[PDB]
């Protein structure tokens, strides 16, 4: 049965946070939800045609009746993970029609419940296939992220400023000693670094090119593997945006802290529980909260977690009060909260599952109940 009682009973105080557009504008986004696991899905037991990477590792096609769902609960904000290498042809890189139409259907499904939407480029780190941040591969990297950046440009024209534009999701050394961590003593990550740099330039460049709504959108950039620390680092560079435009770009992080915790399974030395009443426990989720608010936030510059959330370790009562209190001290700085649902209840692999796709409700809803009482107000 329902447990409203799980629910922590919090004040945080609010921190000073400029009154500017920017700002504003991630507070009306209020608190989001990835579609995980489905056009993100780039490999397959039995795909027999391109589509069915949409239900490849989800196993169930997306319909208008799952989002109304999410809307109503309070989620205003839709990221769509999309991995756009396997649907990629040519030495120009060119989009399948089919492909690009089933993901505008997913983004109609949103747009027409007056929710926004992040569209990105998610699972292409590849070196042959998609682009990879090293000086070595910055010629296809550039021609990767210019080509299919254009495209999607071109097709989502006439979308107003619901659609927000995340040019790369977790861009890293895959198969690197540091793949999973800025170590800025290594010679490699600071090449990486630069690299996501220019990336990220090109990204923008590409976009503001093709004028229109796409000259006034907001946009995304994360830092190495969009860790907090490859955001906070003196190496990271903010793209130079057209003129005329002010503030309109947003830095991304992912923030599964602390791992051992919210992602790391049981069985490979992970931990169930997490004390919100201990000050070492609660410092793992404030510390690169603190970061973030002091680099970015206090001064007015939108940051989104993109991505967060804590596997199903049988520990109802501990996730209500970690999720809850990970969003109120995000909220406290200002900081826009996506959950990372990727609708797994097998009992194995990675538990990120929350909301029923099947039967479009909600499993844990003491959780996201939470999530919804901490997270930004709405004013009507």
């Amino acid at each position: 049965m329902y447990d409203a009682s799980l629910i922590p009973n919090l004040q945080i105080p609010q921190k000073n946070i400029p009154n500017n557009d920017g700002m504003n504008f991630v507070k009306g986004l209020r608190l989001g939800w990835n579609l995980g696991n489905t056009f993100d899905a780039f490999n397959g037991t039995n795909i027999t045609n391109e589509l069915d990477y949409e239900t490849s590792w989800s196993g169930i096609k997306t319909t208008k009746q799952m989002i109304d769902a999410i809307k109503q609960k309070g989620f205003n904000t839709v990221r769509i993970p999309v991995s756009w290498h396997p649907h990629v042809s040519g030495s120009d890189y060119k989009i399948s029609d089919v492909w690009m139409n089933r993901v505008q259907e997913v983004v109609n499904y949103c747009i027409d419940n007056k929710m926004y939407v992040i569209l990105n480029t998610h699972h292409d780190v590849d070196k042959v296939k998609g682009y990879f941040p090293s000086s070595q591969y910055m010629a296809s990297s550039k021609k990767y992220i210019t080509s299919v950046w254009a495209q999607i440009a071109a097709r989502f024209a006439n979308y107003d400023e619901h659609l927000i534009f995340e040019g790369m999701n977790e861009p890293r050394l895959v198969g690197h000693a540091n793949e999973w961590w800025p170590e800025l003593t290594n010679s490699d990550v600071v090449d990486s670094i630069n690299c996501i740099n220019q990336l990220n330039q090109d990204f923008v460049n590409t976009v503001r090119a093709t004028g229109g709504k796409n000259a006034s959108r907001y946009l995304m950039c994360p830092g190495y593997v969009a860790s907090p620390d490859g955001a906070t680092n003196d190496y990271f560079r903010m793209p130079n945006d057209i003129s005329g435009n002010n503030n309109k770009i947003i830095v991304s992080v992912h923030a599964y802290c602390p791992w051992n915790f919210a992602g790391l399974a049981m069985a490979d030395g992970g931990t169930n529980a997490w004390n919100i009443n201990d000050s070492k426990d609660q410092s793992e989720v404030t510390w690169f909260m603190d970061n973030i608010y002091n680099k970015y936030t206090s001064r007015g510059i939108p940051v989104i977690i993109g991505e967060c959330g804590a596997v199903d370790k049988n520990n109802l009562k501990t996730r209500v009060e970690y999720m809850s209190y990970y969003v109120a001290q995000a909220k406290a700085r200002g900081i826009l909260c996506i959950l990372w649902d990727n609708n797994n209840f097998s009992g194995t692999g990675e538990l990120f599952g929350f909301f029923d796709r099947r039967s479009c409700q909600f499993k844990f809803p003491e959780i996201i109940d939470g999530m919804v009482k901490y997270a930004f107000g709405l004013i009507n």
